[PDB]
C-alpha cells in the first residue's frame, strides 16, 4: 500500500526470471502497470499471468535486447499503445567465466559486452521518445563491478563501468527533457566463487532479492526527484571496506 | 508510507532549515522524533509544532562541539528510551575565506569543529543506544565531499572526511546491526554559480527532495546499504 | 636524457598523428625502441622515419585496431621478432558528436565504440603473451570523461569509463604475471586543437570553464606521465587511472 | 641522475624517520637542496647530516607540526633566508588502534586528526606565501584509507578522507597563483586486510612512494593537480 509507482507504466527487461522477475513484481506492488520482456517470452508472460492473478496490471513479451529492429518494434508499440513510458529498468544481463589472459575471454567479452552494454544502449535510445512524452525516468543495473574489478570476468566488469558513464551520460542529454537516468549496483544477491565478495561484504550476507528491488523502486519514484546521473551501491557495505 | 513508524530518530541541527524538515519527514513517516539544535528555543518551537499535529516530539539545545554536554544527552536517550533507531547528523556551518587568507585559520577551525568534530561527538556517544536498538546512522555529507566546487576549505575538507567517516563507522558498526550511510545534497533551498552551471536539472533541490533520500536510508528499504553516500544533487557530479 | 624507458620496446597505437605521435617520440627519447602503429599505414612510418632520422630506432606500420585478424598478426610478429613487449599504450582513439537523443547517436556509438573500447580490447588481450614475456606493462588513454559525462558524446564517454574498468580488471588478471596496468586521463591537449577548421567555436568551454589551470595542457604535459606511468618509477602502482587535466576532475 | 628536482628548495615534514626520511633523500638526489623537519629534531639533523657528509645540501630541524606558533617561525624563516620555497612534502602523519565503539577511539581520534589533518592544514597554510613566490607545488601524503575504510582507526581513516579534500580545495584556491597541489595514497608502507586485497600480494619498498612523490612534485607533473595518486600495488582496483 505504498504506492510509490501509482498507475505508473514500467518497463523492465530480463523479466522473465530472477532479479528482473521480482523488480517487475516489486513495482506492481508498488502500483504501477508493468510490461516484462525477457529472451525467454514464456517465461515473461508466465511472470505476468502470476501478477495478473494476484490483482495487477501486467503483460509480458519476449525480446532480445541485441535485436536492434525488435527494440524499435516495442518500443513504437509502446508509444502507440500508451502514449509514453514512465520507467525503464535495464535488467537484462549476463555473466561469465573466464581471466584476462585466457583465449575463452574473448568469446565471453562479446557475449557479456552485447548484452549488457550494447542491450542497455539499444533499449535506452529506442525508448527515449516515450520517456519524454511521459517526462519518465531510467534505472540501469550495474555492480559493484562498476567501481572495482571484484572477482567478475573482464567483459562483465567493463560492462558495469560502461553502464556507469552511460548513466551519467544518458542523464546529461535527457534532463532538459525531464527524465532522470540513474542506476544501482548491488554486489552478489539470492537470484568458492563468492568468497571475493563474501570476504569484503561488511554485512557478512548476501543480499535480498527484495533488498535490492526497493532501491530500484527508490530511484524510479517522485522520492528521487533530485537524483539523476547517480550509481546507488546496494553492497552490504563493499564497496566502502 | 509509515517507512519508520515507531521508530525514536535523533536529528541535529533541528530547529531550522534542512534539519527541521527532516524531523517532520520522519514524524509523517511515523517516527517519534528528539529534535536538538544549538538553538534550543528553535528546537522546541519546532518540537511544539509536530506536537500540536499529533505527531511525538521534543526539542532541547544541544551544542555538538560540547562533549559533556553530548554525553549527557546520549545517557538521558539510553535511560528513558533504551535505545535510539535513527541518528541524522545534520549540524553544519560554513563560511567565506579564500586558502590563501588569513581569515581561512579561524574559518576552517570554526567549520571543521562543528561539521566534523560535532559528528564524532554526536556518532561516538549514541553507539550504545544504536546498539541496543539495531539503529542507523544518516550524515549529511555533500557535493563538496567528492570535489572542491565553491566551498571554503574547512567546508571541502569537513564533507570529505564525513565521507570517510561514514565508511569507517560502516566497518566498525557493522558486526552491532547498525547500518551509517549519508546523502551528499548540492545546494540547498535552506556566489551559488559553480552549482548552478553544472547541476543538470538546473535548478536548486526542494528540501524535500533532500529529506525524501534520508528517510529512504533510514528505513528498511535500505536495509542492504551500509557505508555509501548518496548524491542528492540535481546531476552535478555526474556532469 | 632520464633514460626512464632505456632500451624498451614500446609499442604505441594511433601513432601517427597528435598525442600518438608525441607518446613515441617522447618514449624514443627516453631510451625506448618504438613500434608506431597507425589505421594510416603511411602517417605512421612518416613518424617512424622521421625519428629514425633523428637518430632513434623506430618502424611505422598500419594497424586496424578494429580487426582481429590484423591485430593477431602483428601480435605474433612482435613474439618472433623480439620475444616479448616492454610497453603498450593503447592510444588510438575518436570521438564524434550527436547527443544521445538524436538518431546520429547510434552510429557515432557504434564508431566510437569500436575503435575506442573493442580496439584497446583487441590490442590489448592479443599482446598478454608477449607483455607476459617481457614483464611488460599497459598504459591505456582513458579521459576525465571516463570520470564525469563533460562534453563528449555518449559513445565516448562510455569507451572512456569502459578504459577506466578494463584498467582495473586487466591490472587484476596480469598482476600475477608482473604486468602492470594504468591509464592516463587528460583533459583537452594542444594536440587535439591542431586542426583549426575542426575546432569548433565554444567547443572547448566545457572544459575551460572548469580546469584550474585555466589552459589546455600542452602535449608534452601528457606524454611525461604516460611515461612516468610506463617507468620502474611506477613499480608500484597498476590498476590506477591518472588525471592529467590542469585539476579539472578536482573542480 | 634525473635532475627532477634540480636546484629546487624542498621541505619535508616527518623526515626524520622511515618514508619521510627516504623522500629527503631521494629529493636530494634528484638535485634538490632539503629542509628536514620532524617533531624529533635529533633525527631530522641526523638524517640531514648525512645527506651533508655525501655533499648534498641539507639541513635539519625540530617541529611539532600542531604547534602554530612554531610553525609559523618556521615559515617566516624560509621566506627570510630564500625567500621562498618550491616544494612542500606534508609527510608527518601518525597512526593508532581503536575500533569506534571503543571510548579509547576518541583519544586516538584527537591525536591522529591533530597530527595528520590539523598539522597538514597547519603547515600548507602557512607556507603559502614562501610557495607563492617561487611557484612551487605540494605533495601531501593521503593513503587507500583516504577512499575505502581497510583496516586503520576511524580517525586516521577520516584524516586520510579530509587530506583528500584538502588536495582539491588547496589545488582550486591556489591555482591562481601558479602552485599545484597533489598527494599520494599509499597502502601499508615498509596487515591481512592489506595483503589479501593488493594486486601485486606484496607491501612497497619505500622507494616505490618516494619516485612517485618526486613525479608529482617535478615539472613532469606540470600539468597535473588536485589529484591523489595511489601508489598501492593494485589494492583500490580489486
Amino acid at each position: 500500500h505504498m504506492e510509490l509507482l501509482k498507475e505508473k507504466l514500467v518497463l523492465v527487461t530480463g523479466a522473465g526470471r530472477g532479479l528482473g522477475a521480482a523488480i517487475s513484481s516489486g513495482a506492481a506492488e508498488q502500483g504501477a502497470r508493468v510490461i516484462l520482456v525477457d529472451i525467454d517470452g514464456t517465461a515473461a508472460k508466465a511472470q505476468a499471468d502470476a501478477l495478473t492473478a494476484k490483482g495487477f496490471v501486467a503483460e509480458g513479451h519476449a525480446l532480445d535486447v541485441t535485436d536492434r529492429d525488435a527494440v524499435a518494434a516495442l518500443a513504437d508499440d509502446i508509444l502507440s499503445r500508451f502514449g509514453g513510458l514512465d520507467v525503464l529498468v535495464n535488467n537484462a544481463g549476463v555473466a561469465g567465466r573466464a581471466a584476462f589472459d585466457q583465449p575463452e575471454a574473448v568469446e565471453v567479452w562479446d557475449r557479456v559486452i552485447g548484452v549488457n552494454l550494447e542491450g542497455a544502449f539499444n533499449v535506452s535510445h529506442a525508448l527515449v521518445p516515450a520517456l519524454k512524452a511521459a517526462k519518465g525516468n531510467v534505472v540501469h543495473l550495474c555492480s559493484v563491478a562498476g567501481f572495482v574489478s571484484g572477482g567478475s570476468t573482464a567483459g562483465y566488469v567493463v560492462s558495469k563501468g560502461a553502464i556507469r558513464s552511460l548513466t551519467q551520460v544518458m542523464a546529461r542529454d535527457l534532463a532538459p527533457h525531464g527524465i532522470r537516468v540513474n542506476a544501482v549496483a548491488p554486489g552478489i544477491m539470492m537470484s568458492g566463487g563468492t568468497d571475493w565478495f563474501m570476504n569484503r561484504v561488511m554485512m557478512k550476507r548476501i543480499g535480498e532479492t527484495s533488498e535490492v528491488v526497493d532501491p530500484v523502486v527508490f530511484l524510479a519514484s517522485p522520492m528521487a526527484s533530485y537524483i539523476t546521473g547517480t550509481i546507488l551501491p546496494v553492497d552490504g557495505g563493499f564497496l566502502a571496506a
